[PDB]
């Protein structure tokens, strides 16, 4: 199991959101964020911008294509359009339930 | 030393933090999410996000499972979105004031 | 690759973001949260635990990089008062930049 973390765009989260539950993926949490890249916020000083953090956890077997469908649905092509972190995770338990990893996945 | 993440409904907030504390289980951090899981936001072809709280607890190994079944009783109403919970790997905790590493900037 | 995650006092966010830029570490998530340690929101007596607002700082870099952004962060956002602050360090296995696909060391890179 991973965690993945993509950084985007906020007015793209529609459209990530679409593309993750059309491919089976579904379940994702969303923070609203601020934050710079390379270029310290400019579009010298430093400046924050407004993003949006969503985190996904899938099965290793997933992760490939949560990456692929936020690539493909965050991109604009321009500088800022985001960054993803894929971490592990060793446990995910529904709290309903008391389903754990696969089960608690799905 | 592991993070424990915890998706929870906004109103269990109270009664988590309590049960933690009372059970030794003393730091966490908690942050305003929208989310939605298998059933898509719907309690009722649409997807929507709804008000969630994340609470983040750092602990030892051997503290898990204790943070584990602490944040289930408390959270736990009997339907659907009640919360997830996942457990990721820590390397290494810091205390700021003190410098102080690990075990002792847990404690 | 590492992330590191700061909790840190509100105020402290421009001084630990130009101690950080400053040292070559450039690319940094903040978020807004609140929360107690080992003292519960406190600091006459007082029984309720209590929830305090504070900044959580993610800056993701290479190993070599970890204690550069730990002592920047230690510098910039100590005060000697309870609640200063605490850091973790976690493990990532891949990072990808959206707009090019580039990864890992690339794009965690200022190139
Ligand atoms: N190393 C990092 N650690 C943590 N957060 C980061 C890092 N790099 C970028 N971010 C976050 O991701 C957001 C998007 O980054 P961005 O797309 O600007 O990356 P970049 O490397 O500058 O790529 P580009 O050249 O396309 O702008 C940032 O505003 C910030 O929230
Ligand atoms: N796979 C996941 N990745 C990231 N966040 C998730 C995931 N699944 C759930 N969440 C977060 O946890 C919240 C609660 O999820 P929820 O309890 O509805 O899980 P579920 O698996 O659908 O279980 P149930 O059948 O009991 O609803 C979601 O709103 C979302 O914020
Ligand atoms: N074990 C933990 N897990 C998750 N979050 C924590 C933990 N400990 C502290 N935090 C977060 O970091 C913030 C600051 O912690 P704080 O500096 O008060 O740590 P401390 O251990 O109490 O040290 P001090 O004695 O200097 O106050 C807390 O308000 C909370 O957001
Ligand atoms: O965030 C943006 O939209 C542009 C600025 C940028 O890419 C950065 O700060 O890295
Ligand atoms: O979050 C709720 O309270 C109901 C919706 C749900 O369980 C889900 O989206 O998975
Ligand atoms: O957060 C503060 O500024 C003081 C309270 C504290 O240190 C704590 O709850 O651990
Ligand atoms: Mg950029
Ligand atoms: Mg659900
Ligand atoms: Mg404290």
């Amino acid at each position: 199991m991973k965690k993945i973390e993509a950084i985007i765009r906020p007015f793209k989260l529609d459209e990530v959101k679409i593309a993750l539950v059309n491919a089976g993926i579904v379940g994702m949490t969303v923070s609203e964020v601020r934050g710079f890249g390379r270029q310290k916020g400019q579009t010298y000083t430093v400046e924050f911008l407004q993003k949006l953090k969503l985190e996904i956890v899938v099965e290793d077997a997933q992760v490939d294509t949560v990456i692929d469908k936020i690539v493909a649905a965050a991109r604009t092509g321009e500088i800022g359009d985001g960054k993803i972190f894929v971490s592990p995770v060793d446990q995910t338990i529904r709290i309903r339930t008391g389903e754990k990893n696969a089960d608690a996945i799905s």
